[PDB]
């Protein structure tokens, strides 16, 4: 027993990460096959990046302005593409250590794993929760752009997320691997404000169902609710709206625990109401919403 | 920017990580070069678990009794030996993944990668810290056991911690790579309890500055305060005392921020005296004290 934010293990994908160079601009990059994505900002000057034109910028670049290294070897760069926001590099040699993989563009509130990186080198592996404002909440320095978000499954690498930029809130803002932003951001150095970073109800519950099962119980109160009432209550506080589809994946926790999910909605709206009183649940002093319900059954349960 | 609870990446431990079956009783071994390191009590029935005499139960065992499984492959035990409460399988094959490493015996405070493994297959990685009662707050399931803690020092992996039980408390405990205990634990199924969970100051600190460097600044007061008047307060609120060692390894942070150590001292201990008021340093309601000095520098500067 015991709970924690646990990231994938990142080998799969430490295998993948390369350096990208463009003039005097370097940052990471992803080696899949005979590809290697990055942001397409690598083209761009510190002067370019207060109003870019990608088009117009990529019309001056050619495969050998591309340099792409992955250790310390030189991959030969036979073709260049702008995806969205990525640059796509074909390179005459296929990645050896190319993972079983797919790209998956997530939803608000879906957790995965961050392989921070700086010059193609792994630095270290954390997980993140897409915001509902389409935000991350990273730990990324200048250097650390290409880094990519990922799930895995068995032996199968999902990635979801490519790093671009930090907003001048601090928060961080990329793009799926087809180099479409989450949310309505822009890889262009103006001013960009996020919406409200509202609280991702449904992983709240699977924490506190996480928390049960780990013998944290004395939030558990005599009350129920309803989904009217509760989110009545959700809304007040920030957090998102709790539907149907929320209280289905709730279910399995629900079961082991003989907690009905609207009790533990009861016992999330007294939590809301009357705060911790200086309590703490798995070593939290505030509700954890960074886990989703697959996350909270994968560790309760050991997948590997 | 941007602060987060970050492992190593952990490729390089995967490449070490093998399945150990002795009689019906399976875990996790490290291979490294041609010995399989894994905890002793893989020797051990239910029955046993009681009140165990490794040495008359492993007198019953031969090298062929250790079924050693890497990936899907059988490795050949050649010997076997116990050294404190670990087994020492040889193998007539050096493992090619084997990465630069040490074994080191860590400090209470110190923060490591544990990469969580199930059957030999990695599940996943989270960072903890040695606390001052020589346990650790882990996610381990049955099954987990020989699962290990380590740093990395660009391309040296040191190893650091074994896992091999959970107290009636839910807390862990385990050895170093040459099979000692961490704390006065034994590997015997008899209910063992933990001392003071203190709270690591020196790590608290750190944190406080990594909160500054990101822009979290509400909590610094107009005070300082000494060594000896902070310590009397440190004791009060269950704080490892601050020693003159401690203050030299919050230099560079002092340094770079202009905060004294004594001054973020006297911050500290109004937050002990005062709480938070509902407030949050870098995401946390509570004080953090699994990032170190050294933790805090890796991250706030980029180290690969
Ligand atoms: O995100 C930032 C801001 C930033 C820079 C340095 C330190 C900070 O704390 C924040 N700058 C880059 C960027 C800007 C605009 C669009 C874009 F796609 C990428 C360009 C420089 O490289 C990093 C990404
Ligand atoms: O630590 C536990 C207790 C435990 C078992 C199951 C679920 C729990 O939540 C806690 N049992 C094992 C053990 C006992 C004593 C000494 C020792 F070295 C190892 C033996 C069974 O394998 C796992 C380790």
């Amino acid at each position: 027993s015991g709970f924690r934010k646990m990231a994938f293990p990142s080998g799969k994908v430490e295998g993948c990460m390369v350096q990208v160079t463009c003039g005097t601009t370097t940052l990471n990059g992803l080696w899949l096959d005979d590809v290697v994505y990055c942001p397409r900002h690598v083209i761009c000057t510190s002067e370019d990046m207060l109003n870019p034109n990608y088009e117009d910028l990529l019309i001056r670049k050619s495969n050998h302005n591309f340099l792409v290294q992955a250790g310390n070897v030189q991959l030969r760069v036979i073709g260049h593409s702008m995806q969205n926001c990525v640059l796509k590099l074909k390179v005459d040699t296929a990645n050896p250590k190319t993972p079983k993989y797919k790209f998956v563009r997530i939803q608000p509130g879906q957790t995965f794993s961050v392989l921070a990186c700086y010059n193609g080198s792994p630095s270290g592996v954390y997980q993140c929760a897409m915001r509902p404002n389409f935000t991350i909440k990273g730990s990324f320095l200048n250097g650390s752009c290409g880094s990519v978000g990922f799930n895995i499954d068995y032996d199968c690498v999902s990635f979801c997320y490519m790093h671009h930029m930090e907003l001048p809130t601090g928060v961080h803002a990329g793009t799926d691997l087809e180099g479409n932003f989450y949310g309505p951001f822009v890889d262009r150095q103006t001013a960009q404000a996020a919406g409200t970073d509202t609280t991702i109800t449904v992983n709240v519950l699977a924490w506190l169902y996480a928390a049960v099962i780990n013998g944290d119980r004395w939030f558990l109160n005599r009350f129920t609710t309803t989904l009217n009432d509760f989110n009545l209550v959700a809304m007040k506080y920030n957090y998102e709206p709790l539907t149907q589809d929320h209280v289905d994946i709730l279910g399995p926790l629900s079961a082991q625990t003989g907690i009905a999910v609207l009790d533990m909605c009861a016992s999330l709206k007294e939590l809301l109401q009357n705060g911790m009183n200086g309590r703490t649940i798995l070593g939290s002093a505030l509700l954890e919403d960074e886990f989703t319900p697959f996350d909270v059954v994968r560790q309760c349960s050991g997948v590997t």
